[PDB]
């Protein structure tokens, strides 16, 4: 149905700025402003920036009741130029506007979300960072927020965006414990959407993961188990395959993987090298066990937004420490994914990857 | 630590709300009483309880009830009885259970005894509310969320715990029902997080249960594994009283495996069919495989849901994929079901006084 408009938009600009910051704790620090968008019975309402400031929900919202919620993190750069540019944001308004549909939330129009949040960036662009290794990170959310207790379809939701300065999460390389007795997504769930559902369910199970001496969870599935995903980040793995191959390899969208922003551009910026297969199957821990042990695996890392590439050197599976020589390996691919990117994303090279703020 | 219903605070209302009319039906979980309870957690650890008037949470932008779903709740009723005696049924399950849902989540530990004597002094608040019409009774809906400012994916340092009531009737207009079984829907799986009353189970199941409406269903019967396991219909447990395969006659609903939520009702059924010794009560695996060949063979009696908003909810057909299939509940009494119900009322309704309601 019918969108709001950023034509419409409604700025409020705040009567006292914050004070910027002078170590970025990732997700902490807002800045002055935030997009709020309304929705009802009568449609969408208009677009408006406003100071940062609380929510005002109905006790009964079912937004807090029925986790009709969803969110989307991207991120936007700032050049030597000054510039600032956002990474393939179209790509997270197509995961955004997927999850929507997936929780019964009303259809919004795409280019006009882009541009409200790119007018938002705009009136908070001094608190985009431009030193080495920072940049802005953008958490748009969708909200159901009917006032009943009724499981039902809401005729009332809240689309909101705010804005956080960040450094760095942590090639600092990471160790993962592999238990299989916690599964975080099944086919035919909800697993490759970017639900806030499927994340409070992990916070015990990176609990025992840290207990255990490990930094992050590798999920596994099934009874092969395959590897499917590293906390919040996509899993990929470069070596040299049961035929004789040197390939990088990620498991496929097959429903229990988040399609990340930042994976389909490391499959995209291999492919066009051109160098060695790149490719998308299952991956199971026999096969890398069989591959670790006959010395074929160069590299495994992770993949997100706000760790874009992360090496591993560490996997705890069956109370048994694997080794991955990942930064034994350099590690090359690592690097030059990161080079690459961030050629692109701080505007060294014109790449229509970006867009302009 | 936790807070003390000894330290309650009361903030009475200024602003009553008008109560609902005489010819003015009521909605399940729309209409709100005049109070709430409310307590906060921080690194301090719980303040103080507070009865308040029914008003709006503020939330920061960034509170993790609203990003990764740190959210659970509770679901139990109050019963006027006609002495004007109110009482909640087994209120002690849902205590334990909303402490497993906490812990689940990591969230914050409090005393179950203490939110119940909260949760009661709540309800004498807010008396009036309780209507007393047949198969009328108050909803009470405890909620635990997360509150932490942060965007990282981590244990909240802060939380907040409130609850609200309605005044409740029927939930749909013993009407039976009829249920779309399609194997595509998955609710829950083994490992994840289907036993448990949290927000993250529910929002997955709306745009489900539209396709129920669209195929002409009203509830959607979840089913799990290459077998097609039935587990729950919507959000409540599934009873089957049949002439089993072995020729003997019994109540079977799943098994707590890990996929099927505990119901208090659930429970209390099995309790008082146990009791009894008239037949066999077991919890079993059913499949779809044994439910059509049970249909064909006339060994199905009744088939039904348990909940606190549905007690005791009968189903007369399921849809599985385009074979529309007949249950006979309707034609066999329903004989169980009435009973269930009968027994149900004079324990909630006070007519008989047993160690299950816990008098407020
Ligand atoms: C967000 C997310 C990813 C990666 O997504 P990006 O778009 O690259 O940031 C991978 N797996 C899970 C489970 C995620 O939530
Ligand atoms: C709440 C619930 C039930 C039944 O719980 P009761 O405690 O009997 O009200 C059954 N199934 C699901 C999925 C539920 O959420
Ligand atoms: C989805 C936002 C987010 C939260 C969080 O705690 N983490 N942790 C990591 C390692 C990442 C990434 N990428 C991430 N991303
Ligand atoms: C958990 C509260 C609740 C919400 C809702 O939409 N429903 N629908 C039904 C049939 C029940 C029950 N029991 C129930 N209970
Ligand atoms: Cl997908
Ligand atoms: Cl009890
Ligand atoms: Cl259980």
């Amino acid at each position: 149905s019918s969108s709001f408009k950023a034509a419409d938009l409604q700025l409020e600009m705040t009567q006292k700025p914050h004070k910027k910051p002078g170590p970025l704790v990732f997700g902490k620090t807002f800045t002055d402003h935030m997009l709020m968008v309304e929705w009802n019975d009568k449609g969408w309402g208009q677009p408006r920036i406003q100071p940062f400031q609380n929510l005002t929900l109905h006790p009964a919202s079912s937004s807090l009741h029925y986790s009709l919620q969803l969110f989307e993190g991207m991120k936007a750069f700032k050049g030597k130029d000054q510039q600032v540019r956002l990474f393939r944001p179209w790509l997270n308004m197509d995961r955004m506007l997927r999850s929507a549909m997936r929780l019964c939330l009303p259809s919004f129009d795409k280019l006009e979300l882009l541009e409200c949040i790119r007018r938002l960036i705009e009136v908070d662009k001094d608190w985009v960072p431009d030193a080495a290794g920072t940049s802005l990170y953008v958490r748009p959310v969708l909200i159901g927020n009917e006032p009943s207790l009724g499981v039902s379809q809401p005729t009332r939701a809240l689309l909101f965006v705010i804005l956080c300065p960040v450094g760095a999460y942590f090639v600092t390389p990471v160790s993962l414990l592999a238990d299989p007795a916690f599964i975080r997504a099944w086919v035919g769930g909800v697993g490759n959407y970017k639900l806030g559902g499927n994340y409070g369910p992990t916070v015990l199970v990176q609990q025992e993961a840290l207990k255990r001496g490990c930094e992050q969870v590798l999920w596994l599935y099934g009874p092969d188990h395959q590897l499917t995903e590293v906390g919040t980040m996509n899993i990929f793995v470069y070596w040299t395959h049961e035929d004789g191959v040197l390939e990088l390899v990620t498991p496929p969208l097959n429903g229990v993987i988040l399609p990340g922003v930042v994976r389909q551009s490391l499959l995209d910026m291999a492919q066009t090298w051109g160098e060695f297969r790149v490719v998308e199957r299952t991956i199971t821990m026999k096969q890398l066990l069989r591959a670790l042990e006959e010395g074929r695996v160069r590299e495994v890392f992770g993949s997100g937004t706000a760790c874009q590439v992360c090496p591993v050197h560490r996997i705890l599976y069956k109370d048994r420490n694997l080794h991955i020589p990942t930064m034994e390996n350099g590690p090359e691919l690592i690097l030059r994914f990161q080079k690459e990117l961030k050629e692109i994303q701080y505007g060294i090279r014109a790449h229509e990857w970006m867009f302009p703020v």
